[PDB]
């Protein structure tokens, strides 16, 4: 196994996947690494199994159909994995914890949102459709862009949204378009 967390790239108290060489901090993996379970397989491996069991699941889909899916166990896992992919980028730090807003010439968003809040919401099974999770994720970056206006810091929201969107299209097998 790797000797650094797959998500944050640091060493520490690491749990190793039995079916692949990746390793994780307890609360870096999503869901948090399970108490017992020998052997244990990471989210990466669980996602690869879904694909392998239903090869046609990789055929293109329309975003509108994906959003309307109910959050059955496979969709729950796909959203957990998508969230984890965002935490894998170091720029996610800006979006992880609860924000506050006090900048001359700007007003804070009406509905603040952050990654740890989406993570708690997934853990608590608060989303009934994929659309609820995707809407909160896109709201994180939209709030950032509107608040930071012409400050160059706005770019961090564009960057981390691009990671989210590329991974959304991959994980949910969105039909490729020009
Ligand atoms: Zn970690
Ligand atoms: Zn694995
Ligand atoms: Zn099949």
């Amino acid at each position: 196994n790797s000797n650094i967390c797959e998500v944050c790239n640091k060493w520490g108290r690491l749990f190793c996947c039995d079916t692949c060489p990746r390793s994780f901090h307890e609360h870096c993996h999503i869901p948090s690494v399970e108490a017992n379970k020998n052997p244990w397989s990471c989210i990466f491996c669980r996602i690869k199994t879904i694909q392998e069991r239903c090869p046609e699941s990789q055929s293109g889909h329309q975003e509108s159909e994906v959003l309307m899916r109910q959050m059955l166990p496979e969709e729950q896992l796909k959203c957990e994995f998508l969230l984890l992919k965002v935490y894998c980028d170091s720029k996610s730090c800006f979006f992880a914890s609860e924000p506050y807003y006090n900048r001359e010439g700007s007003q804070g968003p009406q509905k603040p949102m952050w990654l740890n809040k989406v993570k708690t919401s997934l853990n608590e099974q608060m989303y009934t459709r994929v659309e609820g999770f995707v809407q909160d994720m896109r709201l994180i970056f939209h709030n950032h862009k509107e608040f930071y206006r012409e400050d160059k810091f706005t770019r961090l929201g564009i960057q981390v949204q691009d990671i989210f969107e590329k991974n959304f299209r991959n994980i949910f097998a969105i039909q490729e378009t020009s």
